[PDB]
């Protein structure tokens, strides 16, 4: 299962300490992401590929180089490629050299290892590559000590020769082929593509998992994930996503509550869920497969000699080809961007269902707690932003590779545009992170609303029950009124529970007429009138008390039951509420939606979200 | 190799007689394309393997029913408009795919309805279906359902067009009275998106292989360097599509007589490396090969699925509510294939462009114009213009459809695949790709003729120069100089007027005549003999060049691309394009296009690839 | 003419000191751009519209507000809308209020004037608007003193209530409608659209003008701009662009040189220019019209009551409509982005012709000076970047408005996405600036190469002429050899002028054989052999001397003629060479292409480019 593969990626990202660069051991996208984001991760170039590097180097030894670099130092600082992308590119260039096909000196390779481990990188302009001569020229420029090339060292910026000075290096004098060997690669496109693919895997898994949380809060039917449905339409991504969702929803206490819900007023409630949940495995299927396949493609590029000419020293020839052509990466970046847009549309559709009372099976509009809805518009602002996020995301998913210009005196009459496409896919993922942050925040709001819903219904039942006993109502009467208290969605009358025009009192009045018809008439009416009168003394205060207690909440014996404790999604709710310090959104909570969603976004952006994710998936 | 897989696909398309429909034997895109396109291919629905579960399922549904609704669903969905139609090929494919879905025994449909679909398929009866209305395929599948229930508004083709109940009469059927779940089962599938996607994928595989193969023919005519396909280059950047396309190209170009001429060309006096359109072809092809092969597996998975809802698990006495009608696997992969097809078109455009430009074609004339009189021969300029038009529309088509999901059907379908719309656009892209391939192949046959004429003409110039050098009593020094010029100067740069003193032959000869004067410095008689040489050259040279060209109007005989050249020239009855060939470019390219469209191109393709 | 209108925009941008905000005087995109970019520009709210504001305010006076703001403070800091865009939005919101339709208090309007003039603005998240509730909530948040809202003051960041403190204001307590009045506008989309349109006008005019410079350096035929061609196909933008180009090219000394060029070897040279020049007015036509029309549309929005409800106090009603809908701006932002892409394609095509010897009519490949081309690849890096720039630009020009989602509980089932589209058009313009910077830099390189070309041909002629006299060659002989010296493109043999295999000696040898044939034979040959021998003693040194002098260059009597001094494009060449301190690019010039293009880019980005532009167009 891809779920296991992604879990393995997250684990490698967390666990790696040294990246072995040796011409045989594959570098994965997790390794690339770790080097870029975790500064304690070091490069280990192993001399035991030095033999093949030096043979190729020697073979080639059998002004022109600096002129190539000068020509290519032609970008403009408008914006730059981040240091994370630049260090990634440095790693990938070094790796390309390990296969003994480039002819660069071992000493240059050692210098790259040193600069990487000392956190030295050139500042590189964002644009200029059709895929990565111009950006790679800035790395070549640092190595040869060009004064115009500025280098960061940690977070301190100096001219290139001073940067080499601080790590005990002196400017290289380039030998035959070395200039070309340094600039003639796919390092930048593939670097950005590597962290893109790492993020795509993590966020894909997060979205899949959160489909389960959506099911729990929306009162879905977990049947959509039944293995027979998917065995019979066996797209690998469809079988695997459904398999995860089936396990996530097995023995869920929210699914038990969902079953109870649909047994009440069965005829009046939807027989199937809407597509955003029911069709999630079918939808996820291509998206899973695209992201997994693109991960294999990008990693093949990471672990390639992307250079020209290719030296076959064993057979005494230089081979003229085009391993500098970033097309594998570029086409796959276009596909993944379309898949990310598809994940965004899934999230948007789910979020939309959640905000609308007609589609949320009992939840309040905008997930507004109220009770006073005139001064609580709940998550409306987040709902508007989700439309803005999806709209821009769908726009971004148009292809880049369809815009190939005939370039460089018509020499490059096909060119990959891989870096440009990878940059766009990264931008799409930024928006997907925003959409996931909002979706999870809304679902935690929904958890609270469902838990509160149950406690409020219990209060109404207790009030109806005890008042019926007090007023001396018949069994037939008590049975009917308690059914109304159980069946009427509490959020439809929470604003003013005793309002005779709102659904609770409307339901009670229907049942009161029905009990009169079914059955001392004059005394019955008097007792029903006293029931109604006492209901408006007691009910609202008791509903208020239970809600205030919930809002003000370590649980004790007075606190409302919290079904979340029995749910596999506990790690997510607890992470967002306890660890990030948030609470039910309402007019009484000072913090803005920005403040709450910002905390969730930050945790997704910096990888802290993987902790609750890994907790949730334990035992799968 | 994917190469062997595609060859397997072509062979299946050609050789299949009966499509077995049995619930276990996979139906491939070649099978779907063969049913659609070849009318001798019949459906064989096999009771022995699947009727038993079909029957148990439909009985289960009846049991639950016992413990007009269907017609009203069909009526509501007869909601298309004839503006344009889904073609009979797509509709018959849809009927096959719906029938196949039913074999898994999850649908609750009666076996007798399945027999009717087999009967209609084998008698060439299909409803007329509006093009548009599906978000993926209720509306278009309703027309199949409307035929089966004899809706008079549904028009049916037979082979002749009549209303549905009359169409049923002619195959000995009566209108069905739908049982519980049958109305839904008939309309609740991915059959039309997947049908169009199936022929799309068959065509994509064939056209991919054709493009890869023609990259080798391009190398031969453009004077490329075949080392770009060396296995070590691709071993060290091991994308499977890159390794496999290069493997084919190395084999195609090994022992090429054109590559021999190429090597000789770069030995006199010129680019050190080929431009990208050839040198970078394996790298370019890599993701395109991989996208088309992967999308073929996805489409075939859909063909062989129970795309329906609810899914009946009769064995455990329950109906499962899901969304197997969602065509997202197909829709997304149609978006990717369209981008890959645009990538194929861009490769062809780049190659064709190089071929038309004298600066980039290594000796060929601009527009591949034979002339000699270029003022009345613009050669293939019209085709060159069209290729830009083709690529431009193609790049536009490759924008995604799946990014345009609306919240549909009372917001119930808040995600939908749009797979049929996407398949239709990929089909349109492939139409354009066929046009581009036909033009490219036509141009390369022209280029073969021009290369073979070139070799013969250079020999005539050498023969003329040599013999006149003897006749005029020129020194050996002089003779060797003049002969080097006759070999070095690209003949197409002076063919228009060989003795024009401002064109490159005489310019080179005049240079050499001065060098010979300096080197040998009886001077007056030497000058007299050089003047007489120039005089006799303008009496004789053009005449003998004309004679050899008129005779023309060996090298390809040793090329792996012989089958293609012979197909286009001999079998399709064409010739080198010129002012003396009455047939328009349209007439020649139409023949090539027609052979691509109807699959006749696969014969020289398979010949070419024999023993690979 | 649109040329006059754009000149008027640039002049207003430069000249404005106070922006009158009074409900009658139009605010133009130049005023909006000036406020944003020039801090000495102040807002002047005139009390003599205060009467209508207060009447509307009073009419409305006949908790709910802060709850709206709280709900909308829902963006995430991922990136932000720049202070320039935020201050622009503040101006546009203030302007909307002046029409007396909003019901906001005059005091709130005074507060906005004060914050603008004191350089106070909230930090605003980039995304969230479908067009501008969420971003406008940050301005509303500053005004009401929300602690979570951070404000910049100059370049110093503090919480909102402290920001109000420093400008002598206290948090507002919002009255009826004021919350909605503040957030219910198109201010952000229209702000970004205003500076987009200002830049689009300036850069359009710059591109049109530079088509004339391209003609001069490429040896074009100015006939393409003849007024009859355009009178007969009378698209307004076509007539007006051709009219500019005709005037720019009238009495040009480069066009005189071009005429001489095509009189030599007439038969062998193209009879017409390629489309990048010849078709420029036809191409520019729609682009001109789109940018001008979109300027009118955006300015109408700037000068509108974009708010709801609209108060008709005169007739005692509040009118319910949708003036908050940014569709006019959004659709036009899509069109302008397509037009900007079209300008980019024009530049790319021109740049491509310039770099290729087969298309540049005598100029060297990559505009490489050499003479040693093995170590001078000239502008190749810039040529590659231009392909990268165009490719991304064409991708950006896909539409945003085609991605309308049904938003906000399906209430906003159509929405403009105007801010998103405007942001994309701004990004497209960033790339257009990069492409213009490169194009102008290449054309200055080309100016130098043409001036040098003329001086080198003069040297060859002088050497041939005097050596012919020295060696005692016949008139027939001297006449022929001087024709060769005049006709052979010097850049085809500059690498090694006496190389017998290169075009100069090839031409001389052809003519020597021709003179022998046309005409003491043995003495003639001896003199021709001595000519050739002396040519290889003298020629290269004299060509070198003239070139070195040019490179090392206030002109004196030894210096080569500089035709640029007589050209209307002098202001551009002089700006780039003298004012920005650059020179002919070559292996002997230390500065990288980055360094040279960076200077030009900076001048375009900050508006300094308008000075040479206005000089060039003086008298049109």
């Amino acid at each position: 299962s891809h779920v296991k593969d992604i879990l393995g990626l997250i684990n490698a990202f967390n666990e790696v300490k040294k990246i072995t660069v040796d011409g045989t051991t594959p570098i994965t996208v997790a390794h690339v992401a770790a080097l870029a984001r975790r500064h304690d991760v070091k490069v280990a170039l192993e001399a035991e590929c030095r033999a093949r590097v030096e043979t190729c180097s020697s073979w080639v030894q059998r002004e022109l180089q600096e002129s190539l670099i000068r020509c290519l130092l032609a970008g403009v600082f408008t914006d730059e490629l981040p240091a994370t992308a630049t260090r990634s590119a440095m790693l990938l260039r070094l790796n390309s050299f390990t296969y003994g096909c480039s002819g660069i000196r071992w000493e240059v390779m050692e210098a790259l290892e040193k600069l990487l481990n000392s956190n030295v990188s050139p500042k590189v302009p964002l644009r200029g590559s059709v895929s990565d001569l111009i950006p790679l020229a800035y790395i070549a420029g640092l190595l040869i000590g060009k004064p115009s090339v500025i280098a960061r060292i940690g977070d301190v910026e100096v001219p290139a020769p001073e940067a080499l000075s601080r790590v005990g290096l002196r400017p290289f004098k380039l030998q035959a082929k070395e200039g070309l060997a340094l600039v003639n690669g796919t390092s930048f496109a593939t670097a950005v593509a590597s962290t893109v693919m790492y993020d795509a895997n993590v966020l894909l898994l997060l979205v899949e998992t959160l489909c389960g949380m959506f099911c729990e809060v929306i009162f879905g039917r977990e049947e959509f994930a039944h293995p027979l449905i998917h065995k019979v339409k066996p797209h690998p991504g469809q079988i695997e996503s459904a398999e995860l969702l089936e396990w996530l929803l097995r023995s869920s206490p929210f699914q038990e509550l969902s079953r109870e819900y649909y047994s009440i007023d069965k005829l009046k409630k939807p027989k199937q869920d809407r597509y955003a949940l029911r069709s999630s495995p079918q939808w996820l299927a291509p998206l899973v497969q695209t992201i997994r396949d693109a991960t294999t493609t990008v990693e093949t590029e990471v672990n390639s000699a992307n250079d020209n000419p290719i030296i076959d020293h064993a057979n005494d020839r230089a081979l003229h080809g085009a391993n500098f052509q970033g097309s594998a990466v570029g086409f796959y970046m276009d596909y993944v961007r379309i898949a990310v847009a598809g994940l965004g549309k899934l999230l948007f559709a789910q979020f939309t269902e959640l905000m609308i009372e007609y589609y949320s099976n009992g939840l309040p509009g905008n997930l507004s707690l109220g009770p006073d809805l005139s001064v609580d518009y709940g998550l409306k602002g987040l709902d508007i932003a989700m439309a803005a996020y999806s709209s821009e995301l769908q726009y971004l998913a148009n292809p880049v590779t369809t815009h190939v210009h005939s370039a460089e005196q018509h020499n490059q009459d096909i060119n990959s545009l891989a870096l440009i496409s990878a940059r766009k896919t990264e931008e799409a993922l930024d928006i997907l992170k925003l959409m996931i942050a909002s979706h999870l925040t809304a679902m935690c709001q929904a958890v609270d609303l469902r838990q509160l819903e149950e406690a409020l219904v219990k209060v109404v039942e207790n009030v109806v029950s005890t008042l019926a006993d007090e007023c001396g109502l018949p069994n037939d009467t008590k049975a009917r009124l308690l059914y109304v208290a159980k069946a009427v969605p509490v959020y439809t009358y929470l604003e003013s529970p005793c309002d005779p025009t709102l659904p609770l009192l409307l339901g009670l009045k229907q049942s009161c007429f029905d009990t009169i018809l079914a059955l001392e008439t004059d005394t019955l009416v008097d007792r029903l009138a006293e029931f109604e009168k006492r209901l408006s003394d007691r009910l609202e205060n008791e509903m208020t008390a239970v809600r205030v207690l919930y809002e003000k909440k370590t649980a004790d014996n007075n606190d409302a039951l919290v079904r979340i404790q029995g749910s596999k999604f506990l790690p997510f709710y607890r992470f967002v509420r306890e660890e990030l310090d948030t609470g039910v959104m309402s007019a009484r909570r000072e913090q803005t939606p920005q403040e709450d969603v910002q905390k969730v976004f930050d945790a997704i952006a910096d990888g802290r979200i993987t902790v609750p994710l890994l907790h949730c998936l334990q035992g799968f």
